[PDB]
């Protein structure tokens, strides 16, 4: 049912491999087995390329030469891939000021040379020609702007600590935000659309900022205040804006002065800020579309903050290690898996929680109320053993490739393959707890830590056991109900990662493992699994889901959504191409069905959706409780009225917002 | 996957085995491997039994002995199983007057002795005790009745040509019919509710009669009219009854005189005679629920008449070889697969046809189009295509090429597995053509003649290959779209039959092999296939299916029926209990059903299309020459009435427009 069609052997001994899958309709894989980690300067590096979907790999490091007159063998630190063009690549060097380059899938490499050392290059996301370049090691920090993709570099600014491009909608192209060093260690943010050449096309946003950040629609800055300016207590303030309007302030009224701010997730026209290090009590805070109406949402939360350069408050994080255990279920608006804490730096207490409506009600994770292979183990005690999922912090112990994180992708909605344990904490002796209903109902798929992933839009899950030599591939199509097994080799071989092409559609799985001998000998196996799914799907294999709730019904938030997802047991190719919420369900008895009360005029602005009486009434519509609409403990709205036949039930929008009983 | 859990070896050499599967919750199987058949002189016989569904078989012929003082070895010709108690069995002997009985799954066998030779027995169907007997070899044609299940026999009648019991309704219990002999060869018929003991409880149904037959509600008799009574050739006439009313006549008025009549189906208050055999033809004829308005429905059907005793017209036949090629799709009311022929014999003209409404239309069977045996795109025949199916002729027996009949069962409706393709003249030479839509849409599942069957309500099909020795089990779950393969042995073995428990719900399959072809060495395998279906099914995996005709306007016959059956691609246990069409939808007795009758016509304004009486009749429509006298509860109509043989139960338009029994 499952066949292997590629077994490559690489005679290298490097301890790290970065793999890039090039394009959609092209079959090109570029691997770079570099050395050590992001700790010191490498000693060797190799580059392999494949033009038939990883079937065979050919070393291509021989082309990367310093040209005639130099026999030195170069070492490549990183390679960059142009977002707006999959045919263009860039290879840097970690010892000499020199950049390689190609224009057609790494087939032909040129030998261009550059000023400065290639540390960070921010390739433009819509124009392949335009690049930036930075050199952090320089004592006089500089910034360079290339337009020929590597030939000319030019100087555009000096003494720069951070920089970023501009996201398409709310600013003009060629816009570059920049931060600037100051004598007293501070900063200042500048915006321009002409590459810093004229003062007529340069604007200043905010000064003396301690840390700056740009995320889609929002704009965040943190700055120090009095006891540095006038008196009292230095309590860092967070200034947020929206639509690239001038930077307003934010009110966080609490007894304990704040000293830290961490943006967790801030693009739903919403935001979840982990705001504290005050007396070691980090409380999650949510606001709404205004931008500054921040209110408490969850006491504690395990927040990790070593600090910065001695005064840095707001923290920027890469993909290697997060500073906060907080996971948004990707592809869905509202589900969020936090983890509470009561210790200081320990690891045992990891009580997890979950919501389903934008962090309004923080529940506890459910349990399977069953067990694989057939059992009846469980518990509840309303305090006893709720599922406790494994986030990414504390590294557990110095183990090898362990603690796979909560897996969730936009391609297959409502499917969450996590690793956890049932009890009062996380401990050890973990398990894999698949869920196919956006985390509302769990399962007990596989006993023991595994290497899980999925292909074909979550159509076929797969998993390999970690810890010991193994050759068993446990592929499934039931979404964890029944697991088959396939043998991909003849002799057991350590596996250091099960990977597939980013995104989906790709049934072909890739295994990175080192056969039995001096590590390593990076092997690469390509396990096709197309034949295990059967045949084209058909209109009665699909159906319609809509985020299924915990408390109960998928009923809430303001509108609704409805995806077409294949039915659990079916066994048919979801296709390799498609999907959609063809309707957004503009409302089910809600925002977009509401009104006022007739005669009462509506507002001119289209973003309000609110109803007014009429200024021509000279304010005579405010009367004592003589008439019907007011009197005693009367019920208050904003003009809204529920039209007959609108039988809805449950939802954060209607709750705590409409029809308040006030005397 | 699959699991074999039985490899029983039987050290016999007999050439036939008649297996009986006992009970529902009992795991008893009783084999009677016997010799020859169609020889009337058995030489040896053996018996077997298995109380563990077939794990092992214990020979039990040693307990069948003639008692002490007799060393003669008994040979068993047949065994009978009472259809009102699965614990009671009867054996018999073909050389000596002797019977063997039991009362608990063949565990304890008695040795009761009887008069006469146990040729034929007719065990009752609602009372285990009461039982009949017969001995055709006896010159006097003598008849015996037992009411102790083997002990007492007494005398009820003599000179008995044929006999039959009475079906549960339309006549009282123990209401035996009888068809005796005459000095001048005719039969007559007598009905008795008191076992031929008193002349006051004996009734004469009809005199003379060349042949008599009883089928549920109907009752057919073929009478030769006067030998030399009037100056014309004597023509055989058919007399039909209904509700056991006195025998009326029937008119098949045609130019050509008839000479025989063969009932083909009469179990759906309709009859498909196969008459004429009118000197050179056959011509299925159809009638209504009344039974005296027979009308031509298809011509030259293929009907085989080997003859009888020299003057007999109707001969009762066993399941070995039937008289006509005509197959009702079991479980569905309306679908019938005939087979027409132009002139002699021998697969030269075998154009199959099909009907979807009680012998109303006759199509030619649609070809698969995508001839997917080589996974090709070969678009079969054009300008009028035809798929030809095997039938009950199959060039006699003992030949291997079409030695499998059209398979349809009541358990899984709309699933047909037939064998054919070569048909008329064009060479395709046998295949397997599965259909899952009541024969409207065909498929081309497997290439080459096979040994097909299904289990779990049609959930899992399976097939062995006939011909050379093989050990490949090609099971399937998506109704023949994709076939797997399992190996049930280590060396190829010749298989003579792939069998399963009569009915369905049994995933366990049985194979009857004989290892090496050195005489017979009967082998019995037991291939459990429960694990190939995965897990319990669920409400998502069903639908509502109704018989889909070729044109697609599936609303026929004035009423509907919907079955809740699993979807093709789904892979889950189809359950084991309760498939049922809970609703017989009458739709809404519409306008297609109705129409103007004789003497009725359109009104001045079409509009409602009311059937107004024709004024041209001059007011003679109220004449006493009508079959409906006035008085009592009279039939009142406004111009519409329901056509006989149709039953509309549902619809507001139907009410108060058709004939009503007004008191």
């Amino acid at each position: 049912p499952i066949k292997v069609y590629g077994q490559v052997s690489l005679n290298d001994s490097h301890n790290q491999m970065v793999v890039h899958w090039a394009g959609e309709k092209s079959n090109v894989i570029v691997a770079l087995a570099r050395d050590s980690l992001a700790l010191a300067r490498p000693k060797s590096s190799d580059v392999y390329v494949s033009y038939d979907y990883g079937k065979s790999f050919k070393k291509i490091s021989d082309k990367l030469n310093f040209g005639l007159g130099n026999r030195s063998e170069a070492v490549i630190a990183q390679f960059y891939h142009s977002p707006a063009d999959n045919k263009r690549y860039i290879f840097a060097d970690a010892y000499a000021q020199y950049l390689w380059i190609t224009f057609d899938f790494c087939n032909t490499l040129q030998g261009f040379s550059i000023p400065f050392r290639a540390a960070d290059l921010l390739l433009h996301s819509k124009a392949s020609n335009l690049l930036l370049g930075f050199d952090r090691s320089h004592p006089n920090k500089q910034l360079w702007k290339s337009d020929d993709f590597g030939q000319t570099w030019i100087m555009i600014q000096e003494h720069v600590k951070s920089f970023s491009w501009g996201i398409d909608p709310y600013d003009k192209p060629n816009t570059i935000y920049i931060e600037r060093h100051e004598p007293s260690g501070y900063s200042t943010v500048f915006r321009s659309t002409d590459f810093f050449q004229s003062r007529e096309n340069q604007e200043v946003i905010l000064e003396e900022v301690r840390d700056f950040q740009l995320r889609d629609k929002y704009m965040f800055a943190t700055k120090v205040v009095h006891l540095l300016g006038s008196e009292q207590q230095s309590s860092v303030q967070l200034w947020v804006s929206f639509g690239r309007k001038p930077m307003r302030a934010a009110q966080f009224v609490t007894r304990h002065p704040i000293n830290e701010y961490y943006i967790a997730d801030a693009s739903e026209d919403q935001v979840f800020v982990c705001v504290s290090h005050s007396n070691n009590r980090t409380n999650l805070y949510i606001s709404e579309a205004e931008g500054l109406k921040f209110s408490l949402s969850l006491e504690n939360v395990l927040y990790y903050s070593p600090g910065g350069a001695g005064s840095d408050t707001l923290v920027r994080y890469f993909a290697n290690e997060p500073f906060a255990d907080f996971h948004r279920v990707e592809g869905l608006q509202g589900v969020y898996i936090a983890t509470l804490i009561n210790g200081s730096m320990n690891e045992e207490n990891m009580r997890s929680v979950i919501t389903f409506d934008k962090g309004g009600t923080w529940e506890f994770l459910q349990a399977p109320a069953f067990t694989g292979y057939g059992e009846k183990i469980n518990c509840e005690l309303s305090q006893g053993c709720s599922l406790h999922l494994a986030q990414r912090l504390s590294q557990l112990l110095n183990l090898q490739l362990r603690r796979m994180p909560i897996l969730s992708k936009e391609s297959a909605p409502g499917l969450i393959i996590a690793t956890g344990s049932v009890g009062k904490n996380l401990a050890s002796k973990t398990n894999v707890y698949i869920s196919s209903s956006a985390g509302a109902r769990w399962r007990e798929a596989l006993p023991g830590p595994h290497y899980y992933t999925w292909g074909d839009h979550g159509g076929i899950i797969t998993a390999i056991a970690q810890g010991m030599e193994t050759n068993e591939l446990k592929y499934s199509t039931n979404e964890g109900e029944t697991w088959k097994t396939f043998i991909f080799s003849e002799k057991p071989v350590f596996v250091y990662g099960l990977l597939t092409e980013p995104g989906e559609k790709s049934t072909v799985f890739t295994i990175f493992g080192s056969n039995k001998e001096n590590v390593h000998s990076w092997l690469i196996l390509q396990v096709n699994a197309t034949d295990a799914l059967g045949v084209p799907c058909t209109e009665n294999d699909y159906k319609l889901w809509s985020p299924s709730d915990e408390r109960g019904n998928e009923c809430l938030l303001g509108h609704k959504t409805v995806f077409k997802r294949r039915t659990p047991h079916a066994t048919c190719f979801n296709g390799e191409d498609f999907d959609r919420p063809v309707v957004v369900s503009n409302c089910s008895c809600t925002r977009e069905d509401y009104e006022c009360d007739f005669g009462f005029k509506m507002s001119e602005d289209l973003s309000l959706e609110v109803c007014v009486p009429d200024p021509e009434f000279s304010g005579k519509s405010y009367s004592p409780p003589v008439p019907c609409p007011v009197g005693s403990t009367y019920r208050r709205t904003r003009g809204y009225r529920k039209i007959s036949g609108d039988t809805c039930s449950g939802g954060d929008v209607e709750a705590r917002l409409e029809g308040e009983l006030v005397p």
